[PDB]
């Protein structure tokens, strides 16, 4: 079960991208902006579309939305 509404995904991506936090924390922050969804749905959605860079730098360890093409498509529809 995942977030499915484009506008909601756009809100999720914006707060996930470049975040330096744990999954539990990024999830809880997101649930405040998206109060209708449960944590497991938000986690599922983050683990589907995002990835946590290991730095390995020196590093900030951060969240990246993987498919920049997709993010672009559904950023186009809303506008």
């Amino acid at each position: 079960a995942m977030i499915t509404d484009p506008m909601d995904l756009l809100r999720l991506f914006d707060g996930v991208q470049d975040s330096t936090f744990s999954l539990g924390t990024v999830t809880e922050i997101a649930q405040k902006n998206l109060p209708q969804y449960n944590k497991q749905t938000i986690k599922n959605t983050i683990k589907e579309y995002a990835i946590r860079s290991s730095g390995k730098g020196d590093l900030p360890r951060k969240w990246v939305i993987k498919d920049a093409q997709n993010w672009e498509n559904l950023r186009a529809n809303a506008n």
